[PDB]
Parts: structure tokens; C-alpha cells; sequence
């Protein structure tokens, strides 16, 4: 089998992407944030504290003839931005772009933190990291990809995120019309539960490529590109007036600037992020200070190839017995 679904930016900055997902019988369609940096499929629901729902579409398990309470199971998750959610668990039928999994763990939120409430466009998350990170207790649950894998034509999914435009998540096949050139594959460590790999270096604008190993994760659920302070300083030094602001929480730059591109290495290959992808707009409405899309990972403990980087590529998440990542230009 295969599946194919369009993923759409939630706003004009590409702050996140939502993909429609059918849950239950009859189908209830929720718009979920596919997140290769976490491993829980959780949704706003009829069980979510009413004051914490503000415009999201909810899953109502009592209206699904295929929903079954997973007795005793609870979940609780915290993300790198300080947000969190928790609740109980149902199993139900879940379909993405025509690909159906029966018996998928659907984690129903009883509580969500303020950032989730305040974002009416995201009805939940669909985790696509390794199932070892799934938070369900006392019986850990499998991701949608792990459950679908055996049925797929090939044990892969691909992320093709758009810049200020819709893109595609495919399951079970590689669309050879969706990228240019060849796909370069690189090794993955699953030791921390992430799609963790080592970039071979970087360049800023038209500058020379610096060969240096940068271990990080491919994370569709993180907006920006978080890299070591040395690398990030070298980038922003090429932008007149750019500076790191403690009060704002990262590098800012004059909105009148034209940003240089940023290149990262995948083996001997190179992915070029155009400068415009690095512009996240005014720090507050009407400001002439703009927020940068490349930020330091120093306070995080890990480097993160988030959407800023991934949207410049066609990305293969290869879930073969030994997982690997593939990157192509597009
Ligand atoms: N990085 C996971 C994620 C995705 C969407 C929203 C939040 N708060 C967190």
C-alpha cells in the first residue's frame, strides 16, 4: 500500500504545516502537525478541558464505531518549546492520504498547554520519530508509520515541505518526479529515538564550504534551523545590523536586509537554503526588526534541522531494518 497527503503551512511564515488525517468510523478529519521529532499521535478531543479548546476541531471517540478505550493507558508529553499535553488513549482506525491503519493508538488530550489552545489551526500532532519515544504508559504504543510499515510497498515516508506553499507527505514510495538530481543517503542513529544524522559542513552565501561534522536531527515539527553557536555567528556576521537579542530570544536582523543563503552538507552533496527562507518577519507587528530562521542550539543540547532546512530538500525517512535519511534538491 501507499498513501499521499498534501501538507499546508498554517500561516504566511510557514510556522508549521498541517496535514488532514481521518480518524474513526465514520471518519472525523483533523488537521495534524506531522512531527518527525516526536512519537505520539495526540488530538484535541471531546475530553479536552473546555476552556483549553479555542477553535480546534475535536475527535469524539463516542461517535466512532471503531474506537475502543485502551484501558488504563495514559500519556503525557513535553516539547522543546515548553508546551505540553496529556490524557488517555483510544485505539481507532486512522487514514492518511488513502493509507489506513487499524488499531492505531489515538491519544486523546484531557489537558493542553496555552500555546496549543492559542493555535486554532493545529488539531493535534502525528509523531513520526521512533516508537521508543512514545509516552504512553504502562504499555508504550507504536507510531502510525511503525504500524503501517509492513503493509507499505517500501518501508519509507517522504517529506516535501513547501516554501510559502503546500507540499506533500508520501508513505510507501519515493516520487521520482518530486526532486532534481539524485538522493544522497546518510546514516542515522536511533539511540536517542530521533532521525539523528551528521551533516558534513556548511557554507554561508557564496562563501567557501567548511568541512565539519554537525550531529543533529531531522525534525519536521520544529520551525527553525538550530545549529552550534560558531556556525550561527558566522552566518549572521554576513548580515549588516544583525545581532543576538536576549530580550527577543535569538538573532534578529533589519527587515530591510537581503539575507544570504545557507548551505549544509549531506555526504558529498549540498542542500542550499535560499536567504528568503531564513526570514521570519517582524518580531512584533509593525516592527522593523525581523526574526532570524537560523538560531543557536547552545541552550538545547542538540542541533535541529527543522523546517527551514527540510523545506529546501526532498527528504526520505527510510525505515528499513537499518534506518537512513535521504536528501535531494528540488
Ligand atoms: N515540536 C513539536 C510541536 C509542534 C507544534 C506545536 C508545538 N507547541 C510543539
Amino acid at each position: 500500500s501507499t498513501g499521499s497527503a498534501t501538507t499546508t503551512p498554517i500561516d504566511s511564515l510557514d510556522d508549521a504545516y498541517i496535514t488532514p488525517v481521518q480518524i474513526g468510523t465514520p471518519a472525523q478529519t483533523l488537521n495534524l502537525d506531522f512531527d518527525t521529532g516526536s512519537s505520539d499521535l495526540w488530538v484535541f478531543s471531546s475530553e479536552t478541558t473546555a476552556s483549553e479548546v479555542d477553535g480546534q476541531t475535536i475527535y469524539t471517540p463516542s461517535k466512532s464505531t471503531t474506537a475502543k478505550l485502551l484501558s488504563g493507558a495514559t500519556w503525557s508529553i513535553s516539547y522543546g518549546d515548553g508546551s505540553s499535553s496529556s490524557g488517555d488513549v483510544y485505539t481507532d482506525t486512522v487514514s492518511v492520504g488513502g493509507l489506513t491503519v487499524t488499531g492505531q493508538a489515538v491519544e486523546s488530550a484531557k489537558k493542553v498547554s496555552s500555546s496549543f489552545t492559542e493555535d486554532s489551526t493545529i488539531d493535534g500532532l502525528l509523531g513520526l520519530a521512533f516508537s521508543t519515544l512514545n509516552t504512553v504508559s504502562p504499555t508504550q504504543q507504536k507510531t502510525f508509520f511503525d504500524n503501517a510499515k509492513a503493509s507499505l510497498d517500501s518501508p519509507v515516508f517522504t517529506a516535501d515541505l513547501g516554501y510559502h506553499a503546500p507540499g506533500t507527505y508520501n508513505f510507501g514510495f519515493i516520487d521520482t518526479t518530486a526532486y532534481t538530481g539524485s538522493i544522497t543517503y546518510t546514516a542515522v542513529s536511533t539511540k536517542q529515538g530521533f532521525w539523528e544524522w551528521t551533516s558534513t559542513g556548511y557554507a554561508v552565501g557564496s562563501g567557501t564550504f567548511k568541512s565539519t561534522s554537525i550531529d543533529g536531527i531531522a525534525d519536521t515539527g520544529t520551525t527553525l534551523l538550530y545549529l552550534p553557536a560558531t556556525v550561527v555567528s558566522a552566518y549572521w556576521a554576513q548580515v549588516s545590523g544583525a545581532k543576538s537579542s536576549s530580550s527577543v530570544g535569538g538573532y534578529v536582523f533589519p527587515c530591510s536586509a537581503t539575507l544570504p543563503s545557507f548551505t549544509f552538507g549531506v555526504g558529498s552533496a549540498r542542500i542550499v537554503i535560499p536567504g528568503d527562507y531564513i526570514d521570519f518577519g517582524p518580531i512584533s507587528t509593525g516592527s522593523s526588526s525581523c526574526f532570524g530562521g537560523i538560531q543557536s542550539s547552545a541552550g538545547i543540547g542538540i542541533n535541529i534541522f527543522g523546517d527551514v532546512a527540510l523545506k529546501a530538500a526532498f527528504v526520505v525517512f527510510n525505515g528499513a531494518t537499518t534506518p537512513t535519511l535521504g536528501f535531494a534538491s528540488k
